[PDB]
C-alpha cells in the first residue's frame, strides 16, 4: 500500500535534510560514488561560509584581530576558485583555518543573526583538517549538513514497514510557495518543518519579517486549510539542537514579547509549541502530531519517524 508525505515549511527549515535521513535510515545510506558528488557541495559551503563572515566584517565594521589576516583574506579569493571545482589545495586550507581562528572573524561569527550565514558554517570550518585531506570523502554526517537551496519539486521513494513511501519536498522561500499547490493531490500526511532556532532571525527574502512569524503564518494557513482536513498534520519543531544553545544567549522575547519564562530549553520549547498549536482553529476535530527534532541527527530522526509511521499506519490504513 502507498502513502504520500508532503514536506512543507519556510526557508531553510530542514525539509530536505529529513529527506536525506530517509535514504540513510531505510536505504543503505549514501554510497561512495554518492558521497563524492557531495564533496564539491561541502567545499562550496565552507568557502561561502568564511567569505560570508568576512563580508559582514566590513558592513558591521569589525577589524581582523591580527592585521596579518589581511593577506590571508586576499589569498582566500585568489585560491577560492578551486574549492568550487571540488578541490582543496593544502594552501587554501591553511588560509581558511587561520582566518577562522582569528578573533575578529570570531566576533563577527557570534553576531551572525545580524546577517545571513549557513547553520553548518561552524561544523565544517571546525573540521577543516578532515575535509581537507587529499582524497577526502564526505561522511553520512557531512552530506546531511550540506546546504543546497531547493527550488521545484523533488520526489523520493523508499520502503519502510511494508509501506511504499512517496515523499515530496519543495522550496520554502516566498518565491517558491506558488509551487506548493502542485503537491496537494492525495496527501496522506504533511510534515510541516519549523526551524526552532529562527526565533531571532529575519527572512532572507525580507529583512523586516521575523522568520518565526513567517513560519507561524504558513502553519496557520496549511493546518486550517479545509482541503487537508483528513490529512495527518505532523509538526516538526526542528533544529532543537541549535535552539538549545541559542536560547541560552539570545532572548526569546525578540520574537514573543510576552514570554515570561527563562532562557532554558524546556520552557522556551514548550512555549513555541503552544504558539504554533494555538493557530489550529478546530482543536476538537483536527489533531496535530508534534515532534521536537534534530534533522541532522540520524538516531533522533529514526525514532521520531518511527513514531510518525505508527500514527500514519494506525490511521490511513
Ligand atoms: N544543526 C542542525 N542543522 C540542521 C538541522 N536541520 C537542518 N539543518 C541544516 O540547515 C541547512 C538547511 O536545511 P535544509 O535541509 O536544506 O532545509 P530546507 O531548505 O528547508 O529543505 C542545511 O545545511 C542542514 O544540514 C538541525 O536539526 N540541526
Ligand atoms: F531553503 Al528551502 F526548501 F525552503 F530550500
Ligand atoms: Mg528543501
Amino acid at each position: 500500500r502507498e502513502v504520500k508525505l508532503l514536506l512543507l515549511g519556510a526557508g531553510e527549515s530542514g525539509k530536505s535534510t529529513i529527506v536525506k535521513q530517509m535514504k540513510i535510515i531505510h536505504e543503505a545510506g549514501y554510497s561512495e560514488e554518492e558521497c563524492k558528488q557531495y564533496k564539491a557541495v561541502v567545499y562550496s559551503n565552507t568557502i561561502q561560509s568564511i567569505i560570508a563572515i568576512i563580508r559582514a566584517m566590513g558592513r558591521l565594521k569589525i577589524d581582523f584581530g591580527d592585521a596579518a589576516r589581511a593577506d590571508d583574506a586576499r589569498q582566500l579569493f585568489v585560491l577560492a576558485g578551486a574549492a568550487e571545482e571540488g578541490f582543496m589545495t593544502a594552501e587554501l586550507a591553511g588560509v581558511i583555518k587561520r582566518l577562522w581562528k582569528d578573533s575578529g572573524v570570531q566576533a563577527c561569527f557570534n553576531r551572525s543573526r545580524e546577517y545571513q550565514l549557513n547553520d553548518s558554517a561552524a561544523y565544517y570550518l571546525n573540521d577543516l583538517d578532515r575535509i581537507a585531506q587529499p582524497n577526502y570523502i564526505p561522511t553520512q554526517q557531512d552530506v546531511l549538513r550540506t546546504r543546497v537551496k531547493t527550488t521545484g519539486i523533488v520526489e523520493t521513494h523508499f520502503t519502510f514497514k511494508d509501506l511504499h513511501f512517496k515523499m515530496f519536498d519543495v522550496g520554502g522561500q516566498r518565491s517558491e510557495r506558488k509551487k506548493w499547490i502542485h503537491c496537494f493531490e492525495g496527501v496522506t500526511a504533511i510534515i510541516f518543518c519549523v526551524a526552532l532556532s529562527d526565533y531571532d532571525l529575519v527572512l532572507a527574502e525580507d529583512e523586516e519579517m521575523n522568520r518565526m512569524h513567517e513560519s507561524m503564518k504558513l502553519f496557520d494557513s496549511i493546518c486550517n486549510n479545509k482541503w487537508f482536513t483528513d490529512t495527518s498534520i505532523i509538526l516538526f519543531l526542528n533544529k532543537k539542537d541549535l535552539f538549545e544553545e541559542k536560547i541560552k544567549k539570545s532572548p526569546l522575547t525578540i520574537c514573543y514579547p510576552e514570554y515570561a519564562g527563562s532562557n532554558t530549553y524546556e520552557e522556551a520549547a514548550a512555549y513555541i509549541q503552544c504558539q504554533f498549536e494555538d493557530l489550529n482553529k478546530r482543536k476538537d476535530t483536527k489533531e496535530i502530531y508534534t515532534h521536537f527534532t534534530c534533522a541532522t541527527d540520524t538516531k533522533n530522526v529514526q525514532f521520531v519517524f518511527d513514531a510518525v509511521t505508527d500514527v500514519i499506519i494506525k490511521n490511513n490504513l
